[PDB]
């Protein structure tokens, strides 16, 4: 659902701009 994809796309985002 909508949460599932910011929770996911907040957490790779994230996770991927950090490194």
């Amino acid at each position: 659902a909508i949460v599932a994809l910011v929770v996911a796309i907040i957490i790779a985002i994230v996770v991927w701009s950090i490194v």
